[PDB]
């Protein structure tokens, strides 16, 4: 069963903020395995029921997935305050990581946490669900060697994330997520910069159709860049599958651990 006794929580420092409302980092004491750091996604008005069936379908969402780069549910505590009880990822969201460790981490790291995402989102896919929302600011750290994506109700236009057809006619498949994704694998060679920085969000559509894409990285090796380049096919079946961008992603990863050893 789901449903956690709420003295078994101890709300910690605030972490984030979702559409409902605050999300907090705190501990959970569970009955036979002691001090688990955990995420609690808070819900100011689910006093009322419409809002409480909306926030709790979003534990619901993430109880149907289990994979080791995909945060997981522990719990919910269904009465006021309602609380989801999620995985903790202690190192926080990968943009603020990657900025911060610019100069420390080597490229074997970038690769894999490309390669690690690209699991997740070939599992996704497998389970036939269609993101939406694949972008770094989504993506969480568990670990130096550890990446995963964050929940699916925190990660809720991106506009310089989306493709063209996203866009334009809003419509969303696993293709659309392969060209969020590039985009994702750029931020992280980037080391969490925004895309299209300076560029109005109308302006986005008519630079992709003029041909114009994201520029290679500085220092991402040429393959690399041209994975991502395959993401951003503007016709949507040209685009590579996740089952093949993970096969590539390893060759890279293995090719560059290759030269370290
Ligand atoms: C220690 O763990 C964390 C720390 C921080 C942080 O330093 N935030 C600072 C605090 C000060 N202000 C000024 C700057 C930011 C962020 C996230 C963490 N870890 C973590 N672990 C698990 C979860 C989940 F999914 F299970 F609930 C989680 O959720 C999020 C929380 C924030 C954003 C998103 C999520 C998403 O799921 C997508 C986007 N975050």
């Amino acid at each position: 069963d789901y449903e956690i006794q709420r003295e078994r929580i101890e709300l910690g420092r605030c972490i984030g903020e979702g559409q409902f409302g605050d999300v907090h980092q705190g501990i959970y004491m569970s009955p036979e395995n002691p001090a688990l750091a955990v995420a609690i996604k808070t819900c100011k008005n689910c006093t009322s029921d419409s809002v409480r069936e909306k926030f709790l379908q979003e534990a619901l969402t993430m109880r149907q997935f289990d994979h080791p780069h995909i945060v997981k549910l522990i719990g919910v505590i269904t009465e006021n305050p309602v609380w989801i009880i999620m995985e903790l990822c202690t190192l926080g969201e990968l943009r603020s990581f990657l900025q911060v460790r610019k100069y420390s981490l080597d490229l074997a790291s970038l690769i894999l946490y490309a390669y690690q995402l690209s699991t997740a989102l070939a599992y996704l896919e497998s389970k036939r669900f269609v993101h939406r929302d694949i972008a770094a600011r989504n993506v969480l750290v568990s670990s130096n060697d550890c990446v995963k994506l964050g929940d699916f109700g925190l990660s809720r236009l991106p506009i310089k994330w989306m493709a063209p057809e996203s866009i334009n006619f809003r419509r969303f498949t696993s293709a659309s997520d392969v060209w969020m994704f590039g985009v994702c694998m750029w931020e992280i060679l980037m080391h969490g910069v925004k895309p299209f920085q300076g560029v109005k969000n109308n302006d986005v559509i008519g630079r992709i159709e003029n041909g114009e894409r994201l520029p290679m990285p500085p220092n991402c090796p040429p393959t690399l860049y041209s994975l991502m380049t395959k993401c951003w096919a503007y016709d949507p079946s040209r685009r590579p599958r996740f089952t093949e961008l993970k096969a590539q992603l390893s060759t890279i990863l293995e090719e560059e651990k290759a030269q370290q050893e």
